[PDB]
């Protein structure tokens, strides 16, 4: 079974969730994590489709030596939260690779946006590789549908 | 308005029809083209979502210097089809440019595929830059949005 360990590491207080309309497939209280792993579909490819983590003394730097994709999450809106490049330098430093990533920006159901789209996506256009997505289900497939998609070019 | 004017050239016999199931959004009878184009949405970013065109003695090297990303397709199965490569260097003849574009597979409901998935995807690991595909509904907003994700990095 080709398979593809990946994780996401992310900014304080926003979704396990996006992925939680997609293994058990539903939206769902309950604060997540401790590393809600579990493993689970076909672009054409055999896959094996999570590792949750909290929203890290040493274990963030334990558990992530493991990963072929970080590309974190944050709310499309919040203003700690691609703010929160703050989570990208030390999957960088973990895995001394200047890496397996994607900008997702989480929520654009609920209104306010100060993280503007198309600000983020300047982010983007130094980094080279954006999202914006919400469980209660478009797009969230989607983009880590598009993890597997720059992994096996990896 | 943040626009978009890409295209796609394409192989012998196989599918107007991808976008078909979203312009007008639906599955249709009726052979294609001319230069069959036409105007239309919003990960957050404000576009006017394509240009079809025949499945080109001079025309073809015409109408398609004025593309920002030709992700060809053809059906993920078709023996002349990946095959027809054979439409990506004119591309990159006509705008020299060694450029927009995406490997996309169609059709994997009907059995039958020559064409391995896995097989057109080492066309995709020298490239950098795959898709299967299925109007009659997923994954196709999926590829054109993630044309729209490349031609950003532009
Ligand atoms: N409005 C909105 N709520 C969401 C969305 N996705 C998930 N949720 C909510 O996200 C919340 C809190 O985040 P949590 O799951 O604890 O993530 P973590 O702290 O970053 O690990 C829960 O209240 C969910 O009900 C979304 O797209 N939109
Ligand atoms: N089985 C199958 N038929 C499809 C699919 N998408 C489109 N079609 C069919 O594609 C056909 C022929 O291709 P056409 O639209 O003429 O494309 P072009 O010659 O390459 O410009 C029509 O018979 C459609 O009904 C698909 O995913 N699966």
């Amino acid at each position: 079974m080709t398979e593809y360990k990946l994780v996401v590491v992310g900014a304080p207080g926003v979704g396990s969730a996006l992925t939680i309309q997609l293994i058990q497939n539903h939206f769902v209280e309950y604060d997540p994590t401790i590393e809600d792993s579990y493993r689970k579909v076909v672009d054409g490819e055999t896959c094996l489709l999570i590792l949750d983590t909290a929203g890290y003394s040493a274990m963030r730097d334990q558990y992530m030596r493991t990963g072929e994709g970080f590309l974190c999450v944050f709310a499309i809106n919040n203003t700690k939260s691609f703010e929160d490049h703050q989570y990208r330098e030390q999957i960088k430093r973990v895995k001394d690779s200047d890496v397996p990533m994607v900008l997702v920006g989480n929520k654009c159901d609920l209104a306010a946006r100060t993280v503007e789209s198309r600000q983020a996506q300047d982010l983007a256009r130094s980094y080279g590789i954006y999202i914006e997505t919400s469980a209660k289900r478009q797009g969230v497939e989607d983009a880590f549908y598009t993890l597997v998609r720059e992994i096996r070019q990896h």
